[PDB]
């Protein structure tokens, strides 16, 4: 099925459960879907983090 030729001669785990233990210990447990999509929004490159905005 392909063309040839012949011849002869962990770091994610503990920081999820982090912010996951942050968020329960506050009232603060409807933003998980929110936070999940900004970061994979991140994903993108590692100089958005010191730009996150302010209120």
């Amino acid at each position: 099925g392909a063309l040839c030729v012949i011849r002869f001669d962990n770091l994610a785990e503990k920081t999820a459960e982090q912010i996951i233990s942050i968020l329960d210990d506050n009232k603060k447990t409807e933003y998980t879907r929110l936070l999940a999509d900004a970061i994979r929004s991140l994903r993108r490159s590692s100089k958005l983090v010191a730009g996150l905005p302010k209120d």
